[PDB]
């Protein structure tokens, strides 16, 4: 009947939160929507017997929305809570849906370049500056004035991006991109964003054996 | 295969503010003007890192990279290649007019750091800025007509400097009577690229302190 997340842990510390930006979605919307929930996190490196029982794959995270039965994938789970707690509504409009789609998967591409010359970098900036656009021209967030399931979706990627590139490459989000870091400072000093990203160690930590 | 960037002087002490360079904010200036999507790399001199230390081993700003991997310094440089790779919108300033108001950041240097007032370094800025004054009464608002190009942003970060640092450093004014260079700064001043990229007064003040 009570509300349950499972949620990865830092490698080797069952007890400490761990990097996962798909996770953090999910916290973040039962945060904005002001559900109370069980959080259970699970060192994937040491699987323990109750993990393996609501998650016969080993996947995280995972959702109980109070009827005993664990559901995963990200999508899945925001749009399950979405459907079962309405309000406060985080409805992105289908117009906005994919504004920043390709800022993740641009970023792990230049984290992991090793070639200077490759255009990863010259890629993500040009997914940034897209970014940039959009939020100038469209409210503070992907949506306007108000917080919305993209924002809940593209901060934790936003956050690896910024913590990560930082740390392994020495490279930050310019600060002409004005937009975008009015975004990224108000995203994360929300009640929600700090009460559910991980530490920067456990962030690099978890992607140093990727780089 | 590479992004526009240009590596800039960062606040003191704050590796994630824009600081006081006029140099820096010219190239800024022009990137901003042409609308080329580019990344400012901000560099605190005081605490110089490795990559820049790399990209430009003799520690300078500002230093530039269009995209072909090719690290070009000085401004004059920088604003002119910027101009052959990417010219439009133009910015290209008569050669008539290119050399408008040349001589007054070093007058300007040059009597803040004076302590004797019969040098002739104050009457000095005085006639430039008056001979300004005249050039921009019969061809401004800027120094070619109606729309900006280089020469405004080369002058402008460099007439910030004088409005700001002669202000705190000695009381001292552009005098109200140059209604023209009056009219173009608060006009330079006031565009989305000047405001944009104008320096916070403390980092341009707490700079040139040690100098005076």
């Amino acid at each position: 009947m009570a509300v349950e997340v499972c949620v990865k842990a830092a490698v080797g510390a069952p007890d400490i939160l761990g990097d996962c930006p798909f996770s953090q979605r999910v916290l973040l919307t039962l945060e904005e929507k002001k559900i109370t929930y069980e959080m259970k996190l699970v060192d994937l490196s040491n699987k323990p017997e109750w993990f393996l029982k609501i998650s016969p794959e080993g996947k995280v995270p995972v959702f109980n929305s109070g009827d005993g039965k664990w559901i995963a994938d990200s999508d899945v789970i925001t749009q399950v809570i979405e459907e079962k707690f309405p309000t406060p509504s985080l409805v992105t409009p289908p117009e906005y849906a994919s504004v920043g789609s390709k800022i993740f998967p641009s970023f792990v591409k230049f984290l992991k370049s090793k070639d200077a010359s490759d255009g990863s970098e010259k890629a993500l900036l040009d997914e940034l500056q897209a970014l940039d656009e959009h939020l100038k021209a469209h409210g503070p967030y992907i949506s306007g004035e108000n917080v919305s399931a993209a924002d809940l979706s593209l901060g934790p990627k936003l956050f690896h991006l910024q913590v990560a590139l930082e740390h392994f490459k020495g490279w930050k989000i310019p600060e002409n991109l004005t937009s975008v870091h009015a975004y990224t400072k108000a995203l994360f000093s929300r009640e929600s964003f700090v009460k559910t990203k991980p530490a920067n160690q456990y962030l690099i930590a978890g992607w140093a054996p990727k780089v």
